[PDB]
């Protein structure tokens, strides 16, 4: 298939054609990543909703594969859609699956059920009900067969929430080890919480514990996450929820983000730590502080020290008419998954996991260091629609802010500006330029996120650009911004800007990206 469209991410995956949303599935199994996600395979809007595929061994190039859930009815009157879920290798045969010694990979999903209907498992359902049920794969990953004799295996929400029958999804399944036990948290979306229960053969599912309402609440909660993470560089670990929601994202936003809670699991509770969670349901803690991460779901088949979220690179608020053809969205960079002590705090910290040597030299393409910038803008320097930019800089720098201009046309009308705030200390992003944003009222705008700088008074920002999208990694990856760009063909240049003063002890590096396709 030919992936040169403009707009097209070269290193993000995204479906030959047609919608795709939240990633599912995700399950890294005899040295194989699997990305599933939701797709329509009828068309470039939400709806129609399935299971799509792809495959890679270093979660850098995809290859994707037929569709392995197609929702039921598909090409007449659907009558079951496969909304988001995760997968399994369930390498024990617990679920009684496997056959002829080969063990099953076991994906759990909220089924939605758009007209009232008696099941092949007898079990009756209610229009537009959610509810979670099982299938599984023989072959690796590659075509999968629904559990008709019993799904639903969790047709209800838990009492007293029987009226949250439509709003009720998002399983993430894993295996505890220390219970032994299967484990799954759901989002009782509307009420801001979330179910965990407990199995022993991902059939009979036992309610065993409940979380939230905390901190952000603006919209519906949607794919909780659930994972133990490494603390700083020792011994200790802490376990980390996840859950996104829409709209309410993070401030100087509009729509759909992430949000984390550190804490402890003990197999059937999470306890959130007491500086984790702040009084009232609007302060947070950000996965992302731009509009573009959303339905970010952990790797299954993961070590400690391994672990990968990957996110959805849109928002709800206008991701139905990002100006791409003839799919539509992306998933951002993956992103490795680790804790760091940052201000007497456990903070999530991500680096930008794919195998970047394979696709870029550390030849730079273009290189700088001044003692002291020039206030002002430096001269153009062609970077093409794919690269990585390295910058650190003093926080002692005089100027009031030091950016960098990319994807900008040659006289810079056109641009997108990345840079920190000295006075603020914070990162920004500036769209509001960046090309087409005729499409929404909220996109051409400003986002902001908090970075310190370190020990020795250097900002550092590692800063990632592909076809309609800019990453930007603060620090050590303790604040990342992911924001969609969707800048003309002439707009590949970029400059330094030392805007109200100079910036001291500068360091620009910019490196080429080649296709992962
Ligand atoms: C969910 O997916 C379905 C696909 O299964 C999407 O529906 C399709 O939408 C596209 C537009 O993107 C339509 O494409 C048009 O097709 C025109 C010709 O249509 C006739 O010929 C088709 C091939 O034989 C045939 O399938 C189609 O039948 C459909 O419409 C009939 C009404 O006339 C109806 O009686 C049938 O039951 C059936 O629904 C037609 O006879 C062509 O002239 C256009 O150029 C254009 O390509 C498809 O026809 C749609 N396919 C179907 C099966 O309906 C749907 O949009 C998706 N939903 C969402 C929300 O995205
Ligand atoms: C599959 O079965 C194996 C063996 O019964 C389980 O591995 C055990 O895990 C416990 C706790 O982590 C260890 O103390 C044991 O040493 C392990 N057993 C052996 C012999 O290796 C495993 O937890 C089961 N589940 C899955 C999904 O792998
Ligand atoms: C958040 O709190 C405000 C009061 O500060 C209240 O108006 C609003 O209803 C709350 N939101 C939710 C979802 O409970
Ligand atoms: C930028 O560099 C070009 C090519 O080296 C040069 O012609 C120009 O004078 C430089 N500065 C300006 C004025 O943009
Ligand atoms: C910048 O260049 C573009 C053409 O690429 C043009 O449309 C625009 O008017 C220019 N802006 C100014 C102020 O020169």
């Amino acid at each position: 298939f030919n992936y040169d469209q403009p707009y097209r991410g070269q290193y993000h995956f995204s479906p030959q054609k047609n919608w795709m949303n939240d990633p599912n599935g995700l399950l890294y199994h005899n040295g194989t990543y699997h990305l599933f996600f939701q797709y329509n395979p009828g068309g470039i809007e939400w709806g129609n909703i399935s299971w799509g595929h792809a495959i890679s061994e270093d979660l850098t190039h995809w290859e994707e594969k037929p569709v392995a859930l197609l929702a039921r009815g598909f090409g007449s009157d659907v009558t079951e859609m496969y909304f988001s879920g995760s997968a399994v290798a369930d390498v024990n045969n617990t679920s009684g699956f496997g056959k002829d010694g080969k063990t099953p990979l076991v994906a759990m999903y909220t089924s939605y059920y758009p007209v009232a209907q008696t099941l092949p498992s007898g079990q009756t359902v209610q229009e537009d009900q959610q509810s979670q049920s099982i299938a599984y794969s023989l072959d690796d990953g590659l075509t999968w067969t629904t559990y008709d004799a019993a799904n639903p295996v969790i047709p209800n929400p838990p009492s007293p929430y029987e009226a949250e029958y439509q709003n009720f999804r998002d399983p993430f399944v894993f295996w505890h080890d220390e219970s032994q036990k299967w484990v799954v948290v759901t989002s009782i979306a509307e009420l801001h919480k979330l179910a965990i229960y407990t199995s022993d053969n991902l059939k009979d599912w036992k309610l065993v514990s409940e979380f939230g309402p905390y901190n952000a609440q603006g919209g519906v909660w949607e794919c909780p996450g659930l994972v133990k993470l490494p603390l700083d560089s020792g011994n200790s670990t802490k376990w980390v929820i996840t859950s996104g929601l829409n709209p309410g994202g993070p401030p100087g936003t509009v729509g759909s983000g992430t949000q984390y809670f550190v804490g402890e699991f003990d197999g059937t509770t999470f306890t959130p730590d007491a500086d984790t969670v702040y009084p009232g349901n609007s302060t947070a803690n950000w996965m992302d502080w731009g509009p573009d991460f959303y339905a970010a779901a952990g790797y299954n088949g993961l070590s400690l020290n391994d672990h990968v979220h990957i996110g959805w690179m849109n928002n709800w608020q206008y991701g139905a008419n990002i100006p791409t053809y003839p799919w539509r969205s992306a998933m951002a960079i993956p992103r490795h998954m680790a804790l760091k002590t940052i201000g007497s705090k456990a903070t999530l910290v991500q680096q930008p996991q794919e195998a970047w040597s394979s696709i870029s030299n550390k030849r730079p393409i273009y290189s700088r260091t001044f003692k002291t910038l020039s206030e002002g803008s430096t001269n153009t320097t062609t970077t093409g629609e794919t690269f990585k930019v390295d910058l650190s800089f003093s926080a002692k720098s005089k100027a009031s802010t030091f950016a960098i201009a990319l994807r900008a046309s040659a006289n810079f009308t056109e641009q997108t500006l990345v840079g920190y705030d000295f006075a603020k200390q914070q990162i920004f992003l500036d769209r509001t330029h960046s090309g087409d944003v005729s499409f929404d009222e909220t996109f051409a705008s400003v986002y902001h996120g908090p970075l310190t700088p370190d020990s020795t008074g250097v900002v550092k920002l590692s800063i990632f650009v592909d076809r309609s999208s800019v990453e930007v990694f603060g620090g050590q990856g303790e604040t990342t911004l992911t924001a969609q760009i969707f800048p003309s063909s002439d707009a590949v240049h970029a400059r330094l800007a030392s805007t109200g003063g100079t910036t001291e002890d500068v360091r620009a590096d910019i490196y080429k990206i080649a296709s992962t396709w």
